[PDB]
């Protein structure tokens, strides 16, 4: 089912850049697989994002 | 447990406005409990808040 | 120069939906003509995209 | 007027964690003087901020 699991560690794959753990899942007509990701750079910040979007590293 | 379930209709309490329908969650350690939310009147835009930010309306 | 203005109504053009009014701006090397968007849905909610993600309406 | 300037290093003083550039400017009722910041970790990145959130560095 899931892509990524809780603590993964991604990074966007493009376009702007991402990277930290995965904190959390979202799912919409738009987006029906997204997730939370924590900046490992900066702490408590999140940002959502497709799962196409998204790559695990590790 | 958790304080809302996916498809519940939330609004911001204060501050900026936001209202929709509940699509998913986050975790970290700032924000131990959050929502994704999508706004019912800008579909596919989804924004993420702290439970003590958001109260359900319906 | 700028394509859009402070005060202009604009919404995206596709994907995620959003609309109101040019409250901002900001360049990057990624978006070197990016415009903040306030919601005319939800006051005091602002999204950031680039130029060509939005359209002048009204 | 403008606390900061375009390129100035700021960082969010508190909570959620936030540094990088100053890279534009937002203005609403809510956040009459608010500032775009560029992740110095990540590149193309941009979240918005009122200046009470941020300080200069560096």
């Amino acid at each position: 089912d899931a892509t990524f699991g809780m603590g993964d560690r991604v990074r966007k794959k493009s376009g702007a850049a991402w990277q930290g753990q995965i904190v959390g899942w979202y799912c919409t007509n738009l987006t029906p697989e997204g997730y939370a990701v924590e900046s490992e750079a900066h702490p408590g910040s999140v940002q959502i994002y497709p799962v196409a979007a998204l790559e695990r590293i590790n």
